Order: C-alpha cells, then structure tokens, then sequence
C-alpha cells in the first residue's frame, strides 16, 4: 500500500506505481525523446496529458495517441515510443 | 524541461511535474487517507485513476469524482479529499 518511485532514462521518464483494487498501475512522465519499451504481461498504456507516438515491433508505421486515448502492447513484446511535448501516461496489466 | 518529484504527507501523495507547451501539469498519486490543500492560483483537478472525494471550503457536502471526471478549485482558497481507494491524478493551473 506504497507508492513506487522510478527513474528512467537519465530522468527523461519517470514513474508512481500502486495497487489499486489488488491491480497494478502506474502514472509517469515522458520528456521528448524516442525511447524503446519491452513487454512481459500484455500492458494497456493511456496517455493522460499529451502525446506518444507508437510503433510496436514488427509494425511498419508510427501512430500518435493523443490525451485520452489508449493502446494496448500484446505481452513478450517490444514497442517504441517518440515524444513531441512532455506527456502523462497511465499503465495498467489489464 | 525537466520533471519534478514532490513527495507530501509522509509519502501519502507523490506527484511529477512537467511544463507542457508552456504550462505547469503535475501528475501525482494518493493513498488512502484525508488530506488539505490549499490553493493559491485556480486549480483544475482531473482523476485519471480511482476517485476522490471532495469539499471546498464553505461546502456542506462531499462530491466524489470518479475517473476522467475533472473539478475546479477556486484560487485564494483550500479544499479537502478523502481517498478511499489508492488514485491517480493530474493538476493543471487552467
């Protein structure tokens, strides 16, 4: 019943995690750059505030999502992210 | 361009802070509990995750907000918020 403090990238992305309701979330913060992700459970991100331009492996083109917007990221994956503008994002398992 | 990390409360509400496109946005989680905020400029209120409940000063009730639903908070002024449920949050100065 803690909140999780995490830095990534030399701060360009930084992470809360908690349990909500026995699941695991996280919001953070993405500072513009591209940066590369991989995935174990499939994760479903929500971006809150601003802009993430996806490209999942194997994919040939980019997609921006915008605030409010979701994907999900099939699980024993990969995926790459470039940022415009800084953004908040949401993670869930789910 | 840079995020800010802000822990309050003992560790109870951590937040991120970022500019975007000019503006201050914070990010943030809380975990169950009562809390009081006071505001100086007006604040807008989003819960991205959960919910929490409400009453500006001067209020007789409590309103809970649930997730996507947003709030104002008048500036020169204070609120509190009880969480039931560990939640995520975004606070704009719009």
């Amino acid at each position: 019943a803690s909140i999780k403090e995490n830095s990534y990238f030399a701060g360009g992305v930084k992470s809360l995690g908690f349990n909500q309701h026995g699941q695991d979330v996280s919001v953070g913060v993405m500072l513009p750059g591209e940066y590369t992700f991989g995935t174990q459970a499939p994760e479903r991100m929500t971006v809150v505030k601003g802009a993430l331009v996806v490209k999942r492996v194997g994919e040939a083109d980019w997609t921006t999502y915008s605030s409010g917007e979701s994907f999900d990221v099939e699980g024993n994956s990969s995926f790459e992210l470039q940022v415009k503008d800084a953004t908040a994002y949401l993670c869930e398992y789910l």
